[PDB]
């Protein structure tokens, strides 16, 4: 379960809108995000945060951080108000623009890569960058759209070199990351937003946001069955509102204000977590076993998960 071990107080002027735990070149830090302000922070001591370093944002307003994996030199954040306008690569003032324009999903992948989609049908593009070491845009691969807007990516667990998307048309598609062709496209039995891929014995495991779904396809007849219900305990408010998975924990934000964390194999809701003002936004770290929870007057709290 769930002790509360670190926390950090980050009072800006503007709304707390993400968190996230990298490796920063290599050790442990965590980044914030407000509207109008990011920053690097570093542990002082068993429990407490130092800011190392921040980037300021004039006009559009930060919309979330992108974790990249195996990228320990730069923070890459999404701008917008409510869709995404910018991305862009902070460095330890030194912001580069990566890509502006009609943003409709973004995603981190392994070895260094950020996809992204943009437009809707005939125009959509669908684009997976490299970052150099030295964290410069370097390459640039199109994938072959669907022509259906991407709702969300995922990287698929377990299946080599594959990327998942969801459309607006309740698909899922599959792309091969090495030749850009799209593999496949199947129909949901008609969500929407996908928080984890995984594959194992041609079949397809998908987690879906009764606060979370997990979803078992068959890519080779496209028949899916929902397969997996997590739902909250006796008498639990109540619904779905943000959550996110790494490995196979899933974390959630109810709209009641609460979060709450599934294991996803054990089926079982391994803890509920009330305020300490409202949960704002829940993310894994990406370093270790902690969970962050964070809150719009800026305060992250930082959970051991056993």
């Amino acid at each position: 379960n769930l002790q509360l071990v670190s926390e950090l107080k980050n009072p800006s002027g503007s709304c707390s809108v993400d968190v996230s735990a990298m490796f920063w070149e290599k050790e442990p830090c965590i980044i914030t995000a407000c509207e109008d302000v990011v920053s690097l922070w570093k542990a002082l001591d068993a429990w407490q945060w130092e800011k190392l370093y921040t980037w300021h944002f004039a006009e559009v307003p930060v919309l979330q951080i992108v974790p990249v994996p195996d990228v320990y030199n730069l923070v890459c954040v999404a701008l917008g108000n409510l869709e995404i306008r910018e991305i862009r690569a902070l460095f330890c003032e030194k912001q580069v623009l990566l890509k502006s324009g009609n943003i409709k999903a973004v995603l981190g992948l392994t070895k260094r890569r950020l996809v992204s989609s943009s437009g809707t049908l005939s125009d959509q593009q669908v684009e997976v960058m490299t970052f150099a070491e030295d964290g410069g845009g370097k390459e640039n691969q199109f994938l072959m759209p669907p022509e259906e807007t991407i709702l969300t990516f995922a990287e698929v667990q377990g299946m080599q070199e594959a990327l998942l998307g969801t459309t607006i048309m309740n698909n899922i598609v599959i792309w091969n990351l090495k030749t850009g062709q799209l593999l496949k496209k199947m129909h949901i039995d008609d969500a929407s937003v996908c928080h984890k891929a995984y594959s194992e014995m041609g079949l397809l495991f998908i987690v879906l946001s009764p606060v979370f779904q997990l979803i078992v396809i068959n890519p080779k007849t496209t028949l899916s069955v929902g397969v997996m219900l997590y739902c909250l305990p006796p008498g639990q408010a109540g619904r779905f509102l943000e959550g996110d998975v790494k490995d196979h924990c899933a974390a959630a934000i109810l709209t009641s204000g609460t979060i709450a964390i599934w294991d996803l194999l054990l089926g079982q809701c391994t803890a509920l977590l009330p305020p300490v003002q409202h949960w704002s936004f829940v993310k894994w770290s990406g370093t270790d076993s902690h969970l962050l929870a964070g809150q719009k007057d800026g305060n992250i709290f930082v959970y051991h998960y056993s």
